[PDB]
């Protein structure tokens, strides 16, 4: 459960083991007849880390249904025998089996959250072989969930037709990108004594900043813990200490959305070194207010993908910088993972540039019903993934507790929180997160536009409402008069209840190169005026403290025919160029300021 | 002499535009007398149209030479009691005209009226109608073509032999030839008949005084009549002869974006003709461009008439959409670059209250881009002859719109150059001379090194630059685009007479983006225009902003042509760019009078 995310130390190597593997599809055999065990024989050649659908020019692959092979040779020192040998998968979507040689080492559920395994020495031969299967069928029990009997919504036809092969049906709008998505890689540590997990939190009270620490370990040795600045000045320390403690921090800096500033922890334990980076900050939601700092703060900015050409989910380095830095220059201040834990290497930046976080489990697709019931019990047909959803928050918060930059926990996305069940599905999840959080942060789930919003479960649950609207799109499409009327009858009720609540998606489809001066859908003038229509009304709200655009940049999903060539409400092209509305929220976010506009 | 052909009490107008019979000259088509007869394996082409881009030939789109429209003229023999006129309204670049065989009238230069009489005698009972059409153009058409000149814009790495003969465009824009414009039959009463109106406007306190001339041929009885648009009479002077007087109490005034027209109604015999008119004044005084003695900032673009898949034709639908698109960007103005405008283009400025610099078709006045302003024995241009009777011409036409409030006698000629003010000169005194109204002249002047030897400097009234800081120098270097914008304007701010912008942009492919300044992106155009601004806006003598262009139109082909130009702040099929959305925001804040005070 313990994930720290892997870095090169005095005490740990890490070996990065990506790059070109070899990569077949399964035909329905590859278990039976073991392929684990030999090298893969006619094989193709793809990249890790990366999804697999988009590498080639091949519709059967990248609408393949069921296992994948990857595989590379692993040739190693034996004497990296004396340590502890980790191989650590930041992700495989959807699931996993990993063998070395011929055996299997791991099996793992979840396509977005990292999982590792010690290789045993004794597998480790002169030559070895590394295994990867990777399945990409959802359903029911999955997060995200694909459809079994329920019918595509988004991708119907007119009239019914036969499917030449059995697919995926996903129930969610994303394209179903798989494959080994983020870096594998080995590492060491110390055999005898580790440290198996660091938790930080800050506490501001009396004029006086301080880190508190629980410092897990395996073994028996001594722990010291140092705190120093950027320029790498000690500020604070201690050796032969508890493995819980506090440490003043005098002068300290406090991290600030779009001031960043970072600390590094370092902690030794037996020989065992590892350093964290921590920003310290409070968060606190309390009246309408959602605190950051004590500080009274607004949300801008926008739903985001991990969505790249060719790479598809893949880990993309540059893309990541270049986002942060063109939402730096629109003037956001922030967005969420939707709609799954992002790479670690984007979580570290963000704590390294000050983009605040709103932080998003897998969970989106739980709704049945967009006769059973979504929340019905599973012995009559209910959705089957609370069990799988408790260990994906557990996993969530147990990887980016110690991030400054999230500031929020998202729950799920568009769930059918208007039906009957849902609290009671919702409930052991909400106490879980707040369990299991050190720092308690605010929880929420992204609410489904519905008509009876007033039975939407989040009211009994959420400490913000986090709200996905299309008013003027999917409704009101072309008539943005009335669609400022219907905006403005639904967020006076959110505003009466006199708690904080935000846009977390809102947008209309927009070809770049399509327009009008007089409104008209899919053209980048309306997308200007859809926007506007909408802020006329949140702008007068005084409970409205965040507003989060459906979506940075414009993405891929499955085919029909309300998706032209994917999801086009980015405010950014696929290859990241500016629509006319990304324009428009530069102009309007840099006249925000980040506290107090409310 | 030429009034608007519309219909009247006495005064028929049958259209003789649609479906006509087509056909390349092959070298043959004079010396077999092709307007004798039908045309013989001929194609169809529409009228009025260019005919370059109508079909998916390159040799019909780069023709060099002649062609021939035909149709059948079937026509009442009664019409013979009346006179009976054919107008052209515009044929590019000249035009041999033929009834049955016999050659009527000829005509050069491409952009503004001309008219025949069909003799009686002439008219059998089944007629044919030919109109020989010449698209060459050399050192003495207008606009001008070269003939040993380098090509600037369309230049290779390596030079090559071209296939066959072709015009070389002094100018950008596309050579579009053809019928551009309608072809009408009217009819006037024989004996006597109006011919031409003019008229003036004084205003005296509230009261407009508007003098006029009604020149006729025949001996009859003149009337004069000015009355509201909803059809008060409230000035009457009948048996006035030619010329005369009179009075308007209480005059409301045609304003830009405020348009109001009289209609003057003139009888003469039996002749009826109604002309709208507004009533305004011009006037430059100081460093101020004055319409009805108030401080005008002009706020448009250069235009062309240009559209697909007529090319220059008249494309009435888009003059209307254009029109609207104006008001909606807060424009208040444009040029005729380069050329005469539609009749039709500009009776509708007049009702709509769009202001119009009012142009020649005198581009590529230029040898050296031999002395362009030799004597013509030593190779010097050989327009001045032409460029006069254009100017004539032009006036004649367009004297009595309320929206025209200045000529430009030339676009970019050579004026740095010796002689150039010996050519221009006698063009000045000429529109002065002719123009009843006595507006404001200029000529557009080319970025040019030594931009204070520019003969404008001795002729002009309002300076009018065309500069592109920024773009044809200073690309991608928007900090030293300010720097040289700056020194060069100040001089002319220092100058103390009105001056302005008729040109500047950068060429901008819709759908291309870049958040850091690259040139052909859509925030360059804007960064270009917002780099120029911060300078003009702090002169006070700049006292207009017409870009370059209103839409991305045809050009000639070449290695800095991205298929023509592409500096519209709209698409050719009128979409705006981003730097279109930036001119409406800038110029909903600016007033059309008493922005610099
Ligand atoms: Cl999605
Ligand atoms: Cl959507
Ligand atoms: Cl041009
Ligand atoms: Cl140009």
């Amino acid at each position: 459960n313990a994930m720290l995310y892997p870095i090169l130390t005095q005490s740990r190597m890490l070996i990065d083991l990506s790059g070109t593997w070899r990569f077949k599809l399964d035909d329905g055999s590859g278990f039976e007849k073991k392929w684990y065990e030999k090298t893969l024989d006619d094989a193709q050649l793809m990249p890790v880390p990366s999804s697999y659908n988009d590498i080639k020019e091949s519709a059967d692959l990248r609408d393949h249904y069921g296992w994948v092979f990857y595989q590379r040779d692993l040739n190693i020192p034996a004497y990296l025998k004396t340590q502890r040998i980790v191989l650590r998968f930041a992700a495989v979507t959807h699931s996993a089996k990993v063998y070395v040689n011929g055996t299997l080492l791991c099996e793992h559920k979840g396509g977005f959250l990292p999982f590792e395994t010690e290789i045993p020495e004794n597998l480790i031969r002169d030559e070895n072989l590394l295994t990867v299967a990777v399945d990409n069928r959802i359903d029911h029990s999955t997060l995200p969930v694909g459809r079994e009997d329920e019918s595509n919504v988004l991708g119907g036809s007119f009239f019914p037709y036969t499917p030449t092969k059995k697919q995926n049906k996903p129930n969610f709008d994303f394209f179903n990108y798989c494959g080994i998505t983020r870096p594998v890689k080995l590492y060491t540590t110390p055999k005898d004594a580790y440290i198996s997990d660091i938790t930080l939190t800050s506490s501001l009270e009396n004029n006086t900043a301080r880190i508190n620490y629980k410092i897990d370990t395996k073994g028996s040795a001594h722990t010291a813990i140092g705190v120093y600045t950027k320029q790498g000045v000690c500020v604070a320390q201690t050796e032969n200490t508890g493995t819980e403690g506090s440490l003043t921090i005098e002068n300290a800096v406090l991290w600030e959305p779009l001031k960043p500033y970072l600390y590094e922890v370092k902690i030794s334990f037996g020989e065992d070194r590892y350093t964290l980076p921590y920003g310290i900050r409070s968060v606190a939601v309390k009246g309408n207010k959602f605190l950051i700092n004590n500080k009274p703060f607004y949300f801008k900015g926008y739903g985001k993908h991990e969505d790249t050409f060719p790479a598809g989910r893949g880990l993309n380095m540059p893309m990541n910088a270049k986002d942060i830095s063109l939402m730096k220059w629109q003037g956001a201040n922030s967005f969420r993972t939707s709609h799954y834990p992002y790479s670690e290497e984007m979580m570290r930046l963000c704590d390294e540039e000050g983009i605040v976080v709103i932080d998003e489990t897998t969970a989106v697709g739980v709704h049945l019903n967009f006769r059973v019931n979504t929340f019905d019990p599973i012995e009559q047909g209910g959705i089957r993934t609370q069990s799988h959803h408790k260990e994906v928050i557990k996993d969530l918060i147990a990887r980016d507790k110690n991030h400054a930059c999230v500031v929020m926990w998202s729950i799920a996305n568009e769930a059918d929180t208007g039906s009957k069940g849902a609290y009671e599905y919702f409930k052991p999840l909400f106490d879980l997160a707040r369990e299991l959080d050190p720092q308690k942060r605010p929880c929420t789930l992204v609410s489904l536009q519905m008509v009876n919003y007033k039975e939407d479960c989040t009211i009994k649950l959420s400490d913000v409402f986090c709200l996905n609207r299309y008013y003027g799109w999917y409704t009101c499409g072309a008539d943005l008069q009335a669609a400022e009327k219907m905006c403005r009858e639904e967020l006076e009720f959110w505003n009466s209840l006199g708690k904080p609540f935000m846009y977390t998606e809102y947008g209309a489809d927009t070809v770049m190169g399509l327009h009008d001066t007089t409104d008209s859908m899919f053209t980048e003038e309306y997308q200007v005026e859809y926007y506007k229509t909408n802020h006329k009304v949140t702008d007068t709200l005084d409970c409205f403290i965040g507003e989060q655009v459906w979506n940075f940049a414009d993405f891929a999903t499955s085919q029909g025919l309300i998706r032209v060539q994917g999801n086009k409400k980015g405010l950014f092209t696929r290859d990241r160029k500016p629509k006319l509305a990304a324009h428009y929220f530069k102009e309007r976010w840099s006249k925000i300021p980040d506290f107090g506009y409310k």
